[PDB]
């Protein structure tokens, strides 16, 4: 888990989209990312860098 997370100290950009709630990565924060093609899943936060996958492993977080 880690512990008690909610937006504290976290800057989320719109266009770098870059997220930091380390303080430290803040003042080292450095905007300008290539996204191309990547989607981040909350709990399987490894990320997938296909849309089709990712549409297909939403069927997988989908009830009956
Ligand atoms: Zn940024
Ligand atoms: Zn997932």
């Amino acid at each position: 888990a880690g512990g008690a997370a909610r937006p504290l100290g976290e800057f989320i950009c719109q266009l770098c989209k870059e997220e930091y709630a380390d303080p430290f990565a803040l003042a080292q924060h450095k905007c300008s990312r290539i996204v191309r093609v990547e989607y981040r899943c909350p709990e399987c936060a490894k990320v997938f860098s296909c849309p089709a996958n990712l549409a297909s492993h939403r069927r997988w977080h989908k009830p009956r």
